[PDB]
This record gives C-alpha cells, sequence and structure tokens, in this order.
C-alpha cells in the first residue's frame, strides 16, 4: 500500500463553482468555456508502482497523463494549452502546477470525507470542483 491509494478509483462530478471564472483567467475563450462547463467528466486514478495516470473523461475530450512524483512532463490540456507539468504529493495532497507563457496555474487534489476535491487556481481566482465515488 501505499502513497496514493486513497485517490485511486473512478470518481464523477458531483459540483463545480467558479469554473468559467477559473477557465477565464487562464485564457480559455468562449465557445470553449461553455461546452467545457457543460462536461460532466468522470475522474480514472490509477497507480502502477511510481506511475499514476488521470484519465478526465467527457462528451468534450478524453484526456489521459501519466507521471512520477517530482518528475516534471510536457502535458497538452483540454483548452490546448502547451504546458510544463509537475505533480507532487505534500502533507497528503496531490499539486499539479502547470508553466506556460510565462504563467502558472495549480490544481490541487484532497481527500476529503467519502469527496476528492478538486482546487484550481490561476491569478486570484480559485474553482473548487467535487468528485464522489462512480
Ligand atoms: O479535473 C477537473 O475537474 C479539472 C478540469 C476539468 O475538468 N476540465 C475539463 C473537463 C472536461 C472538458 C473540458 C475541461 C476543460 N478544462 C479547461 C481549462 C481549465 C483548464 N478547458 O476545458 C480542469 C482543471 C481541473
Amino acid at each position: 500500500s501505499h502513497m496514493c491509494d486513497a485517490f485511486v478509483g473512478t470518481w464523477k462530478l458531483v459540483s463545480s463553482e467558479n469554473f468559467d471564472d477559473y477557465m477565464k483567467e487562464v485564457g480559455v475563450g468562449f465557445a470553449t468555456r461553455k461546452v467545457a462547463g457543460m462536461a460532466k467528466p468522470n475522474m480514472i486514478i490509477s497507480v502502477n508502482g511510481d506511475v499514476i495516470t488521470i484519465k478526465s473523461e467527457s462528451t468534450f475530450k478524453n484526456t489521459e497523463i501519466s507521471f512520477i512524483l517530482g518528475q516534471e512532463f510536457d502535458e497538452v490540456t483540454a483548452d490546448d494549452r502547451k504546458v510544463k507539468s509537475t505533480i507532487t504529493l505534500d502533507g497528503g495532497v496531490l499539486v499539479h502546477v502547470q508553466k506556460w507563457d510565462g504563467k502558472s496555474t495549480t490544481i490541487k487534489r484532497k481527500r476529503e470525507d467519502d469527496k476528492l476535491v478538486v482546487e484550481c487556481v490561476m491569478k486570484g481566482v480559485t474553482s473548487t470542483r467535487v468528485y464522489e465515488r462512480a
């Protein structure tokens, strides 16, 4: 047992707050914001050795990242940004930093009760997205 076992599984979006404004701050255009905001993703998290895989599946896009904690990777985001990402575990929270064009955004994933809470921060704007087990 490890590290992320409390994250592993299949998770479904149950609430979102301030996601349109988060997306505006990251630079997402109108049409992508409207369709992305309407998405109801499932989040599938798995671990195999040192490799963590996170899949986000929705009607708008299916995206998947695999990574090793602390080891930077190049990522293409849902909104088609090319970013440099690093994911670490800090005090039981998965912290995902994306860097591009001299900007930065941080996505934190934490277990809280029976939920997986995703907090997304860009400049002063926070979005909170709550998932429960599927
Ligand atoms: O995993 C989550 O809750 C989180 C996100 C998400 O769900 N995104 C999406 C899920 C389906 C479809 C589209 C998106 C989409 N995100 C974005 C830009 C904001 C990045 N453009 O489209 C993004 C942050 C964490």
